[PDB]
């Protein structure tokens, strides 16, 4: 696949994470922002890399022969990478500062709503909801910093850091639970994902990949 730009963030169209021993493609990539003030403001560059061969071979069971705007419009598919028996690995880049402790906050406070309102909440949630703010708390993130999630494909989140673009090769701090792994992940590309940006950005690239697979 090629690289993808998004305002001055280069994703490569390879990546390895830190300790998993896989290799993964640039699925996607899209600018993440906030309503402040009544207009966008971006403050992240969010790439989805896929695990080569296996993504490919899983997805194209039941989305091959789609196109990008089906992919795009159609939630079960994005729902389908987020849960899928494969490794997803996302490079999130700052594009305005973002400090350790307010980006967890908000992203664990979020995620702890929805459980207990849907009443999935239990205390395996809560501690690695802990463990991943623990994770955070001592990191700031100037722009150009990024955070590097590995998704296991059992469900198990790693959470490492650079000071660049550059993604480290000694694995970060591994969380065994399934939920948050997969929140993390739909948090971006899912039906309310924060960037509509990466989501169409995956469908049309992938979209094309699974057409070299039927």
């Amino acid at each position: 696949v090629s690289e993808v730009a998004v305002d001055g963030v280069v994703f490569p169209p390879v990546a390895r994470p830190p300790g998993s021993g896989r290799s993964h493609f640039l699925a996607g990539a899209g600018v993440r922002g906030m309503e402040i003030g009544g207009n966008f403001i971006k403050f992240t560059a969010i790439g989805v890399y896929l695990e080569e061969g296996a993504a490919v071979s899983a997805l194209a069971k039941k989305w091959a022969g789609k196109s990008a705007d089906e992919l795009a419009a159609d939630a079960a598919f994005f729902r389908d990478v987020v849960t899928g028996d494969f490794e997803k690995f996302t490079r999130v880049t700052m594009i305005l500062p973002l400090t350790g402790e307010q980006y967890s906050g908000k992203v664990t406070e979020n995620c702890v709503a929805y459980w207990k309102a849907v009443g999935v909440y239990t205390d395996a949630e809560g501690a690695a909801v802990d463990k991943f703010k623990e994770a955070f708390k001592p990191e700031t993130f100037p722009p150009g910093a990024s955070i590097l999630f590995t998704h296991s494909p059992a469900g198990v989140l790693t959470v490492a850091f650079s000071k660049d673009s550059s993604v480290p090769e000694s694995g970060g701090v591994a969380i065994d639970n399934k939920p948050l792994c997969e929140a993390v992940l739909e948090s971006i590309i899912g039906e309310h994902g924060v960037s509509p940006a990466a989501k169409l950005s995956v469908a049309a690239r992938v979209s094309e990949l699974l057409k070299e697979a039927s």
